[PDB]
DNA sequence: GCTAAGCGCACCTAATTTCCTGACGGCAATCCT
């Protein structure tokens, strides 16, 4: 009872929990699908949170009237790498001065443009609820690990990435004109 | 019943020209709104 994490205001709109994750395919303009079908199958908590941190990075356009992501289309994603965790935080550790205010707070206030990297980073263009039904699962059939009672589907909506926002990713890549790389 | 040796060439020259095309025609769907 309060603050959820990458969720906000209230929601009417019904997806299917397939559209959320991009590797299973979703409910397109066909019936048959790599064989999946939605309100059938769902994903474990594990996936429904790695299908969260897709939407600042990785969502694209949804037919021309749905909005991208705050990094336009998804661009080329370069960072620096190591063998370990530690180093993989430290090779990639450059900050700002003005950092932002990330989505895991609540609804942030919008205020003036040149957020930094700590609100651009965790931009959420969509939105999830989930309605949960009585009891659930007996063995998971989607992600492959056998787990106990899992989701079925969700509620997204968009959000209108305004005009402006002078802003870079730090790991995005750019081109001339300042058009994502693809 | 049916033979056997020896002998078998090389030199000359072998060519010059000029001409050799142009224009036209080259496709679209449908594989995320
Ligand atoms: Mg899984």
């Amino acid at each position: 009872d309060g603050k959820r994490f990458f969720q906000a205001d209230p929601s009417s709109r019904i997806r299917a929990i397939t559209d959320l994750i991009h590797e299973i395919p979703t409910a397109h303009n066909l019936c048959h699908f790599k064989h999946v079908t939605d309100y059938i199958d769902g994903l474990c908590e594990a996936c429904c949170i790695k299908g969260l941190l897709r939407l600042p990075v990785f969502t694209t356009v949804g037919g021309r009237g749905i909005g991208a992501g705050i990094n336009n289309t998804p661009p080329f994603y370069l960072l620096w790498h190591a063998n370990d965790l530690a180093g993989m935080l430290a090779q990639n550790w450059q900050p700002w001065d003005n950092m932002g205010i990330p989505a895991w707070l609540g609804s942030f206030q919008k205020e003036s443009r040149e957020v930094g990297l700590l609100a651009g980073m965790t931009w959420l263009p969509r939105k999830v609820y989930l309605h949960d039904p009585v009891p659930g699962q007996a063995a998971c059939c989607s992600c492959g690990l056998p787990s106990e009672a899992l989701v079925y589907s969700c509620s997204i909506e968009v959000e209108p990435v305004p005009k402006g926002l002078e802003w870079k990713d730090p790991h995005g890549v750019y081109t001339d004109q300042g058009k994502s790389l693809q």
